[PDB]
């Protein structure tokens, strides 16, 4: 299906609640700009992605590794925890360069959210490690773009 909600569950204390609902708005953008993938927020209740903060074991076998390490890790589609979009609170979330930058995390989360794995293009999204650009002059590489469009 190409209707899919998400819930923001909680939110980091390191940032503003505004930011983190934006950040995650325009991950969210930057997929559905490529698909025809429609995504609806829900505040309350059932939703297909949760946005989830949390520290250390956290309820699904996959436990974080405290500040640093892994920042991150999300499930493909499913039920339950399927499809949910987890981020590490022992790093420090942050709209720009310092710390690790939420929106550009968000962007590969929600790739895996969503069913993807990972790139060998260098300047994908999708290339297994962090890398702070420009959120300005963001753009998802060519092979971003031929990942999610297999898939939707
Ligand atoms: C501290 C920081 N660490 C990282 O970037 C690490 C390597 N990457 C991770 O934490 C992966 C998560 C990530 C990658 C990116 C990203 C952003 C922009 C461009 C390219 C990549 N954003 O988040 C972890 P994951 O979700 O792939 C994951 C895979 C397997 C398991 Br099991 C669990 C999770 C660094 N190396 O700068
Ligand atoms: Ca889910
Ligand atoms: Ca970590
Ligand atoms: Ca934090
Ligand atoms: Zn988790
Ligand atoms: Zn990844």
């Amino acid at each position: 299906k190409h209707y899919i909600t998400y819930r923001i569950n909680n939110y980091t204390p390191d940032m503003n609640r505004e930011d983190v609902d934006y950040a995650i708005r325009k991950a969210f953008q930057v997929w559905s700009n490529v698909t025809p993938l429609k995504f609806s927020k829900i505040n309350t209740g059932m939703a297909d992605i949760l946005v989830v903060f949390a520290r250390g074991a956290h309820g699904d076998d996959h436990a974080f590794d405290g500040k640093g390490g892994i920042l991150a890790h999300a499930f493909g589609p499913g039920s339950g925890i399927g499809g949910d979009a987890h981020f590490d609170e022992d790093e420090f979330w942050t709209t720009h360069s310092g710390g690790t930058n939420l929106f550009l995390t968000a962007v590969h989360e929600i790739g895996h959210s969503l069913g993807l794995g990972h790139s060998s293009d260098p300047k994908a999204v999708m290339f297994p490690t962090y890398k702070y650009v420009d959120i300005n002059t963001f753009r998802l590489s060519a092979d971003d773009i031929r990942g999610i469009q297999s898939l939707y």
